[PDB]
């Protein structure tokens, strides 16, 4: 079965010029196979036989197809593909689950064998030359030029595509209240049709992919849900979790592990919950990937936890257009979120977490909006509309915090939840100086070179202090100076500091760091009632 | 309809932009798949296979005045790949008019045919929500609208198609930066307006704005009755930062002042030297530095900061603490809510006053995170072409300065 579509025009890669390599020298039995073979296709019409006028080559083999002790044959491409151009990408995004919605019936057509259907460029065949070895190399070599799209050649998948997504324009446009998604040989339709009418509708489509060549598996042999995709398993009416099984073992090797907390972090996304902390601790200091490790007691009660957290699988629901979307976000950890897509509650669409690390210095404010961005995005990919969030923030609280952001920043419409813990601002530094309260004017300096360094501050209560610091850097003893000011002081303070860093750190009201220092000076702010900072020049002899 | 089509080429050794789209959202894919099919149909552009490697992101766009959608596409990699150029000149003229309008003039392109070979180079893809399918690909085959080469080309058939209203009216201006076209008079209002409505029929036969109105904002500094450490301190701060724009600026007197351990809220007097070093440096802020010139050749910068409440400052310089101008910005009425909002509608300003001035996009440094920006600026544009730009951290001492 050949196709009646136009061909895509190829060229090789700017100035480089066919495959010219050998045919190896094959058993009486490889070469009859080969022979029987290529006499098959070449009444078929997929390749054809071609003359001297061809300098070009590529190695052909013979493999008995397992599990059938008859020949099968297989093409090296692998130099023309070299040689040849590149297209466009073939995998726009991976469909999610979560994105499609719900059917009565749906049935997938594998079309597989579809390449060989797909005629190759006029001009480029001579390219895909091939020649068949004579037993005993007696004298001419009976050569054939593939006629139509080659398995394994780089081009195939890219033009398939592009081909198959032609002759579904049509069809596409004539029956719009039914679905189609495109993905490598396989063509998922799903419609909301009675199961009958469905079956004639499949039919008809089927036969319209016959129309341009291409064989599909007919109703008897279509494969029938639930569906084995990514990870997910889907039904008509719902897509379910495939239950994640956890290998229970005696001893537990390194490489173990890693794929263990692979499996254990993507299923974090679904089953909000699960921990991989002391899972993770077994990894530190690991000499081999065959090493095997003591399994914590520790780690053996998380990891036995996490059997029961994947026990019972959870399922989920599809997409309604009808219905607007709502995400909501909670707060598990430091800088982990937890989120969910759902069009009605507790009807489930999508869910995800997020492990946002120490960073630099964040705040649990800015956080939540790089989720909310994050997720923003998610939906566009996979909805075409961003939903309408819940969040764990007081409208007032997010109101101080942005309208007094240096950066510019934003969150979609969104409503307040009540549902602890709620994010909030843990301090907020005073705008104006303290009246009636001790003024430290903290100084903080060290020798790059020797790493010495000695940082403190003086008052305008005459008090003061100073500390010498071995093994420092300059800015950890501007932050250092802030520290002592911030211990020494009480409730209330003033604190002076020439420090650009800091004054940049802390005005953005951080309440996380990488930084421990910076974590114990944060620590101290909260602990204050009331703390105005401010910055002057260095070197400049003021206080 | 084709003409002989001029032949375009890429600088020497470049390839074409191959840029991956952004996600799109439903209501902008439907504008554009129905957009493009009738500029399919028109014949404007046409489907393309998979053997074009090529691609440029796309999107939709829709002006205040016009509740229908408009195309746009980010040529920004394309244009600079592009080889140079017959010319377009630039006036001081209406850098000086009483009133100036700017009128989108794209369309005109269309009707201009694309040199084949170029054409691949054009190559942009409209999405599939989560991908139920690769999505789909066009390639222009006439001049596309926000492409360096577009205002070129047509650069014959434009002068004609003006002459007439040209010396016919020479007492107003007429610039031209792609797609737009800026009108400049001193005619009052009544006259400005209806010779614009008089010029766009001349226009559509064949197929507010105020300059000096914006004067660069002198850095004032505070006058208070009595002044406390806190006071003089911030004070201190600003000058001693400024000194970099003027180096006439001293601080030394007032740097006297705050000699000791003293309270920021304490109340200080003072000293006569103190109050002439201040008065001395008010004078001098009163006048923009010297020295600052505009150097054609050289990349032109705009850098804006966020002063919250609404406002946010901005300065074009080619040459950090050389600016060319300054600027602040208060928040559109609606945008109360959202900066993002806020700062696509700032950058347009700008890069339309740059345009205005200089008739060159600046390049931006904006104080918002990329994946914020990116998400949502495409949301709020209204402009037929796009700047480059960066983003940054807004050190807080460039921002109380322009405070
Ligand atoms: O949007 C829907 N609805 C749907 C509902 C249940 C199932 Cl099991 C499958 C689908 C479907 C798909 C698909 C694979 C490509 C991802 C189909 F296209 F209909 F096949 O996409």
């Amino acid at each position: 079965p050949i196709s009646p579509i136009e061909t895509v025009p190829v060229k090789l890669k700017p100035g480089m010029d066919g495959p010219k390599v050998k045919q190896w020298p094959l058993t009486e039995e490889k070469i009859k196979a080969l022979v029987e073979i290529c006499t098959e296709m070449e009444k078929e019409g997929k390749i054809s036989k071609i003359g001297p006028e061809n300098p070009y080559n590529t190695p052909v083999f013979a493999i008995k197809k397992k599990d059938s002790t008859k020949w099968r044959k297989l093409v090296d491409f692998r130099e023309l593909n070299k040689r040849t151009q590149d297209f466009w990408e073939v995998q726009l995004g991976i469909p999610h689950p979560a994105g499609l919605k719900k059917n009565k019936s749906v049935t997938v057509l594998d079309v597989g064998d579809a390449y060989f259907s797909v005629p190759l460029d006029e001009d480029f065949r001579k390219y895909t030359a091939f020649t068949i070895p004579s037993i005993n190399n007696e004298t001419p070599g009976i050569r054939y030029q593939y006629n139509v799209l080659p398995q394994g050649w780089k081009g195939s998948p890219a033009i398939f595509q592009s081909s198959m997504t032609k002759i579904l324009e049509p069809f596409r446009k004539q029956n719009p209240d039914i679905v189609i998604y495109q993905y490598m040989d396989d063509l998922y339709v799903g419609s909301d049709l009675e199961i009958g009418q469905h079956r004639t509708k499949i039919e008809e489509l089927r036969q319209h992919l016959l129309r341009w060549g291409l064989t599909t598996p007919d109703k008897k042999h279509q494969k029938e849900p639930p569906f084995l995709w990514m990870g997910y398993e889907l039904h008509p009416d719902k897509w379910t979790v495939q239950p994640i099984v956890l290998p229970e073992k005696d001893s537990w090797t390194v490489n173990d592990i890693q794929k263990l907390v692979g499996k254990l972090n993507w299923a974090s996304q679904i089953y909000p919950g699960i921990k991989v902390r002391q899972l993770c601790k077994l990894l530190r200091g690991t000499k081999a990937l065959t090493e095997v490790i003591p399994l914590t007691e520790e780690a053996e009660l998380e990891l036995a936890e996490n059997r029961e957290i994947l026990k019972e699988p959870v399922h989920g629901v599809y997409y309604d257009p009808s219905k607007d979307l709502i995400a909501e976000i909670q707060k598990q950890g430091q800088g982990q979120w937890t989120y969910q897509i759902y069009q009605e509650p507790f009807k489930n669409l999508k869910t995800g977490k997020y492990a946002r690390m120490r960073g630099a210095h964040t705040n649990d404010v800015k956080q939540l909006t790089e989720a909310v961005q994050k997720i923003t995005t998610e939906s566009i990919v996979i909805w075409g509309k961003t939903p309408k969030f819940k969040l764990p923030i007081q409208k007032e609280t997010w109101e101080t915090w942005w309208t007094e952001y240096w950066q510019a920043t934003w969150i979609p419409e969104w409503e307040f939840v009540n549902t602890p813990p709620l994010v909030k601002l843990w301090y907020q530094l005073e705008k104006e100086p303290i009246v009636g309260a001790e003024t430290f004017y903290v100084d903080g300096a060290a020798n790059r070179e020797t790493k010495l360094g000695k940082a403190g501050y003086v008052t305008n209560r005459g008090r003061q202090k100073v500390v010498t610091l071995t093994d420092t850097t300059n800015q950890k003893t501007e932050l250092q100076a802030i520290y002592l000011a911030l211990q020494d002081s009480g409730l209330e303070v003033n604190i002076v500091t020439d420090s650009q860093y800091a004054l940049g750190i802390i005005q953005a009201q951080p309440d996380q760091s990488e930084s421990e220092l910076v974590n114990q000076i944060i620590e101290q702010l909260i602990k204050k009632e009331k703390v105005y900072l401010a910055w002057v020049p260095a070197h400049k002899g003021i206080g």
